[PDB]
């Protein structure tokens, strides 16, 4: 309906202006022309919400979501499952809890342990880069981070894209995790530069300035990735960030990094590293995405695209248990 549209556009004019009597009559007038318009349904329930008004605001809401006999069938089903996965979830949270106790329980001048952490260093940096075409193998990756010489026939490109790894998570091990303060846009940016310098040093450390696609994806406009940063930090440092679980934080704060997209490259590498920050900050061990689980990372973050972020917080609570069950593994003594 045209006039349905019209009703509710003048009805938010009348709510932005503060004509709360006016705003509702054309509220009204809006669902008279068209009584399963959902974006007046949905915007009559938050002004009905304002005015302490529970029962009608909930109604409303429930009309929105339950249009069609597909929708209602929908409702029903969903809370019946929502608890069911509840518990399947915080469950998986808890058992992931226990095993973190575990390896931080370990005393940290073990010999067993030290070996393994410095082993998992260079599997978190293969996998991080193998993930998007690096094909440098594992003890290329060794040589080229203890000895500091070049390996033959392989890019100077790909060899370049683990050194900056290495200089990233040296910055982040000694300045950042342990650093008591804020995480600002300033600290994205060092981990950056250290992450892509070594390949594009020019792009390295500041925001793209053009449109770009990345895989489903449509990432902000260049001239809104910066608000949107200064969005992402300021919930970064929330107080109902804090409150979430460390790996449900880490993941969310990886997602909305790669979904702002800000750089015109090392998205990923950035994303990892500052979801292994928090994870770290919060006493458990830096986590590995592994190579073989590309489809599986693309699909959840597909999902997460289209307004599920649930599939993803479960697959970095996979790649955890994984982290966590290698460390405990490596009690052969
Ligand atoms: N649908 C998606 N939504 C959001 N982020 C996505 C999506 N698909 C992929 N990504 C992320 O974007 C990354 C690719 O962007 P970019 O090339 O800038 O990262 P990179 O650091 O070069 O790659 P990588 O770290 O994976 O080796 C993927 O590795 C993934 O983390
Ligand atoms: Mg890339």
């Amino acid at each position: 309906s045209l006039e349905a549209r019209a009703a509710l556009n003048q009805a938010l004019e009348m709510k932005r202006q503060g004509k709360r009597e006016k705003a509702q009559k054309l509220f009204m007038h809006a669902l008279k022309m068209d009584p399963d318009f959902v974006d007046a349904l949905t915007e009559f329930g938050i002004f009905s919400e304002e005015d302490k008004d529970i029962i009608q605001a909930d109604y409303l809401y429930t009309r929105a979501l339950t249009i069609s006999p597909y929708h209602e069938k929908a409702l029903v089903n969903r809370d019946r499952t929502l608890p069911l996965v509840e518990e399947i979830d915080q469950r998986y949270f808890s058992i992931i809890d226990s095993k973190v106790k575990k390896v931080m329980s370990i005393p940290k001048g073990n010999s067993a342990l030290r070996r393994v952490m410095e082993e998992t260093y260079y599997h978190h940096i293969y996998h991080t880069v193998a993930i998007e075409g690096n094909t440098l193998t594992l003890s290329e990756i060794r040589h080229i981070l203890e000895t500091r010489y070049a390996v033959p026939g392989k890019s100077d490109e790909e060899q370049n894209e683990v050194i900056g790894m290495h200089a990233a998570m040296k910055y982040i091990n000694t300045t950042l995790v342990s650093r008591i303060g804020s995480v600002t846009i300033s600290d994205v940016l060092e981990i950056h530069r250290r992450v892509l310098g070594y390949v594009d040093p020019v792009e390295a450390g500041r925001f793209r300035t053009t449109q770009v696609l990345v895989g489903h994806h449509i990432p902000p406009h260049p001239q809104d990735v910066e608000k949107q940063m200064q969005e992402f930090v300021q919930w970064l440092n929330s107080e109902e960030a804090m409150n979430l679980h460390p790996v449900e934080f880490a993941a969310l704060a990886h997602y909305k990094l790669v979904y702002i997209h800000p750089f015109i490259d090392g998205n990923g590498r950035t994303s990892r590293l500052l979801m292994n920050l928090i994870l770290m900050q919060a006493g458990y061990p830096p986590i590995t995405i592994r190579k073989e689980q590309r489809s599986d990372y693309y699909h959840v973050l597909e999902a997460a695209n289209e307004g599920d972020v649930r599939p993803f917080i479960r697959f970095i609570a996979k790649c955890t248990e994984t982290t966590l069950d290698t460390l405990l593994f490596a009690t052969t003594e």
